[PDB]
């Protein structure tokens, strides 16, 4: 809607950084709204949902088991892994990981479950085996690539990342089990309260993932809509900032606002 691309803008102005939006509907794929569509932005942690559908399409293919439990070591932490920080003694499934890389973005989390696919390499190339030709992972974390436009490491573009977002949620990539595991746990996000949820109504869904940058990006992806159920994909990116945490949340904040007033 035109409201919410004013929001955009201002965003831009007031973050003195350029933003990428796009709004996808669920149900035929097409492009309702958008705003520098097409340019690359790093992706950050919104990888990690990424991350988990390439398990999951393991694990519909028989090579992998949500219920299989990796053990790890102190050596294997790095920063940003509240949830991992408290399994070395016991260990935790591979579940589990995914819960904690996508609702506590949860670093280690996605580290280990990288290694099970084989590394950013092969996020990738599962990436590119799909369609995808856009979106790459070439670190580990918490190393992510921020400095375009130099450099593309690390990066989507709105249109890449929501076209993507939605041939794992819906279609026959993954399985029915696995389409719905994937949504449940970007519903059960812990981290990202600031961002679309702050502007949420009662009773509205949203299932999402944030992502923030060393150097002030910031994003977001997200499947919501009213009456409890979701009927559009939304993928916000902002480049790096001088601008705080809080106005950088802000500003993503009005942004859901417009959205959700004309919806
Ligand atoms: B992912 O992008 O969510 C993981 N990384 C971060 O969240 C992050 C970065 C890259 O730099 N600082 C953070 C961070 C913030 Cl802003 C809040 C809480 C934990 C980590």
């Amino acid at each position: 809607h035109p409201e919410t691309l004013v929001k955009v803008k201002d965003a831009e102005d007031q973050l003195g950084a350029r933003v990428g939006y796009i709004e996808l509907d669920l149900n035929s794929g097409k492009i309702l709204e958008s705003f520098r569509p097409e340019e690359r932005f790093p992706m950050m942690s919104t990888f990690k949902v990424l991350l988990c559908g390439a398990v999951l399409s393991r694990v519909d293919a028989g090579q992998e088991q949500l219920g299989r439990r990796i053990h790890y070591s102190q050596n294997d932490l790095v920063k940003y892994s509240p949830v991992t920080e408290k399994h070395l003694t016991d260990g935790m499934t591979v579940r589990e990981l995914c819960s904690a890389a996508i609702t506590m973005s949860d670093n280690t989390a996605a580290n280990l479950l990288l290694t099970t696919i084989g590394g950013p390499k092969e996020l990738t190339a599962f990436l590119h085996n799909m369609g995808d030709h856009v979106t790459r992972l070439d670190s580990w974390e918490p190393e992510l690539n921020e400095a375009i436009p130099n450099d593309e490491r690390d990066t989507t573009t709105p249109a890449a990342m929501a076209t993507t977002l939605r041939k794992l949620l819906t279609g026959e990539l993954l399985t029915l089990a696995s389409r719905q595991q994937l949504i449940d746990w970007m519903e059960a996000d812990k981290v990202a309260g600031p961002l679309l949820r702050s502007a949420l109504p009662a009773g509205w869904f949203i299932a999402d993932k944030s992502g923030a940058g060393e150097r002030g990006s910031r994003g977001i992806i997200a499947a919501l809509g009213p009456d409890g159920k979701p009927s559009r994909i939304v993928v916000i990116y902002t480049t790096g900032s001088q601008a705080t945490m809080d106005e950088r949340n802000r500003q993503i904040a009005e942004i859901g606002a417009s959205l959700i007033k004309h919806w």
